């Protein structure tokens, strides 16, 4: 039993099985919510932090990973794969995106170029490390990489300080106390030089005292290529989890030898920015599940909206419940050969017709967490409006028109509420 | 093939790297169209044909390739990971197995009948070296796959609607424009010789009710199943397997997968494999191959470039970058400011570059942008803005720029 088991149990969310242990099933309902939050993120990334995403490999030759120091330096948690070349299966993006800048010849004027990838990544964890959606052998990450100019360095981090501040202080919140960073120094397996480090590390510090972001010395815990920082969220049981993370790197691409023209006409080498914001869709996800315990808000919620007819068998209250889900659903037929509209709204609405009191409907639809509850009873037929509650407020009533709720449930979206 | 490595080129859409062969790149423009087509078809298996998205492993144990049966058929045709025990792993070549282990989770009723699953991953076949061709063939792709679990009373029904999915892939929105390859009973087939007669008999009945075109392809079926293929002609007149529908009598009984009827009594589901793009690289292959870069504007990353006759005059900038703003919708990086779901964003270049008006639309031409939008002080003096099509010379239009707005979201609410 661990920290999303209820929920994942009540909404149908995940499932395991041990024929592919660490790796795990998205359910229909899981995989809502995971698309959901690629979906804001890619918005953030692509509309208005500059980002452009690219789809790499998985799967890389052994020279690769040699290049890059993860085969002797990440031997312990990467996967080798077989077929007299040998594989090695992708724990991260940072290469493949490399080989992506060493391609073309860059310009400064391309400067800084940010590339994002949501690719699976597989990292051989111990059996015992492995835990729920926080610690996985396979994830995705909102991962991207930023090569700048030494002038751009502090600018970008910001950036991407900005977006993390969005992410945990305004969408997702646990102004301040909803995260800390730690400075994640030199590991004691590192590649590069001692002189690169200490700069490296300086800038890094530099900029975080500057941020003005709470923050604490996390000794000989950074990556093999650079100092980072990473951000802390904790969960109800007091314990500290590494989500987003910023990481500085001087290293990669002296060992890719990456280079581009600058302003005086020469070649010098840019500067490596590892960042993710989520840090993995799954354990960020994890996350919202301890804090939440599957009270979604609207525009995540798997169970938006759920309409209760008072009595199952009668047939005015039916219609009029079966035309409110028919409308927001929106759902077209597969009789035609009308296509479904891009930007177009659809809602995850319900209907509870079981032949049970209509009280433990309502309770059945409180415990999986529906963000609304509609119910109709005749006064409701008279009236043709639909009594709307909120699930956390049971004196949220109001009687609305299929029109009104309609428009309510896209405002509500359109407020990330 | 090089008509895909041509555009390729001009509109920076993909890239390969011999440190990951038989393996994609998507650069950022062609990454857009990779996106675009997954979300045009999540929309319509979602919210017309019933379908529900899951996320499953890449990797799984030997032990499920052997219940399956594809680590004796497919064995040089998939990867192998090494672990730390010493059970070997299969990087999946297919997502079919995975489904199974899904459906035969929970107990399932004949309510839950027809179950639908659509599946996105990355599948890895170690295909032959000299088997490798752009993105007609690839080591590495993405399918738009599903898996249907119904009753034998429901296969006809579950068929049709697959290629009412496939009509509107290749008849409407992507366009006889296609006939179906029967495949039958490969040599290395699996399961009773009996119900795969029978399989066969009831996938020629669904084919002659349909009224489709279709060949015979002998010998050449899935060893779980008899296929309907879907064939495409190159302008050489090649033919290419892309959509497929799969029949499966076969996976259900290796997985022991059982479902409660309305009698109390417990039975089997049938399978239905079907992929209607049947991967998205080699899809998008063939659309290259027809339009050779002359993207529709939905799918268009290059959908409008602004033009400014003098790239001095002030005016003519203010008005130049205002539409791209209005166009583009984009948010700045300093503000707490969220950007909406549901907003429209078109791809709207600005080319001010120092060469004249005339060679700065000759370099749009040959990048194959939807639209051309040019400003001259005429333009600045009208606050209106000039806007031709790509494929017609004289298609100039003056509009505002509220007209535009709504005229490139018009076109994306129509996959124009
Ligand atoms: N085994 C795992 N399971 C789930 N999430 C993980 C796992 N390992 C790391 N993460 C998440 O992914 C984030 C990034 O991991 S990281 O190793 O520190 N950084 C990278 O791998 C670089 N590629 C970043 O661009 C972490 O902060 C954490 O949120
Ligand atoms: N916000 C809530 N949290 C937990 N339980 C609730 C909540 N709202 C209602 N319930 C439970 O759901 C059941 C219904 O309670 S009720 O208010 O009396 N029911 C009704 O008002 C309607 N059935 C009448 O039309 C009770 O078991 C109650 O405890
Ligand atoms: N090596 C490849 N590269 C690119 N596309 C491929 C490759 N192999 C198959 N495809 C595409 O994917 C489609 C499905 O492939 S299939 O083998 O015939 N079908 C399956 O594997 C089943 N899992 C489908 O549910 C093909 O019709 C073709 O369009
Ligand atoms: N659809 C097209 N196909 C090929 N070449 C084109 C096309 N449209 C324009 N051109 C080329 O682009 C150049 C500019 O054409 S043009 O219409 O006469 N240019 C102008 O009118 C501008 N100077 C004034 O606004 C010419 O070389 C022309 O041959
Ligand atoms: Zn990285
Ligand atoms: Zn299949």
């Amino acid at each position: 039993a661990t920290m999303t088991s209820m929920v994942s149990q009540r909404q149908d969310l995940f499932m395991t099985d041990p024929l592919s242990p660490g790796s795990m099933f998205f359910l229909p309902n899981g995989a809502k919510i995971f698309n959901k939050l690629i979906e804001f993120m890619k918005l953030q990334q692509k509309f208005k932090f500059g980002f452009n995403e690219v789809v790499t490999p998985l799967i890389y030759k052994k020279t690769l990973w040699e290049k890059s120091g993860h085969w002797e330096n990440y031997a312990d948690d990467m996967f080798k794969v077989e077929t007299k070349e040998e594989y090695g299966l992708k724990p991260m993006n940072c290469p493949g995106h490399c080989l992506i800048f060493g391609k073309k010849d860059r310009s400064y004027n391309e400067l800084p170029l940010r590339f994002s990838d949501f690719s699976p990544l597989h990292r051989n964890e111990a059996s015992g490390a492995l835990s729920g959606l926080t610690r996985l052998r396979k994830f995705h990450q909102d991962d991207g990489h930023i090569f700048c100019t030494p002038s751009q360095v502090k600018s970008e981090i910001f950036n991407s300080l900005k977006l993390i501040d969005i992410v945990y202080n305004k969408i997702f919140p646990f102004a301040e106390s909803n995260y800390f960073i730690n400075f994640s120094t030199r590991p004691d397996h590192f590649i590069g030089d001692l002189k690169v480090w200490n700069h490296a590390e300086q800038v890094l510090k530099e900029i975080l005292e500057e941020s003005g972001k709470p923050w604490k010395l996390n000794p000989g815990d950074g990556a093999f290529y650079g100092p980072k920082l990473d951000i802390m969220v904790t969960d109800h049981l007091r314990k500290t989890h590494q989500v987003a993370t910023i990481q500085l790197d001087f290293q990669l691409p002296e060992r890719f030898d990456l280079k581009f023209k600058d302003q005086d006409n020469s070649y010098k080498r840019p500067i490596m920015i590892h960042r993710a914001t989520f840090g993995s869709i799954e354990r960020f996800m994890a996350l919202l599940i301890d804090s939440n315990e599957g009270r979604w808000p609207f525009w995540l919620n798997p169970y938006q909206a759920v309409i209760i007819p008072v009595n199952t068998k009668n047939v005015q209250q039916l219609d009029m419940c079966t035309a409110l889900q028919k409308k927001l659903r929106n759902e077209l037929e597969a009789d035609d050969m009308e296509p479904v509209p891009l930007n177009d709204w659809h809602f995850n609405v319900d209907l509870d017709i079981r032949n049970e009191p209509v009280g433990y409907r309502i309770k059945s639809a409180i415990l999986k967490n529906y963000s609304y509850l509609i119910i109709v009873g005749d006064e409701e037929v008279q009236l043709q409006k639909y009594n709307i509650r909120e699930r956390d407020n049971r004196k949220s009533f109001e009687k609305l028109t299929m029109s009104q709720i309609w428009e309510k449930f896209i405002e509500l979206e359109k407020n990330y509420k």
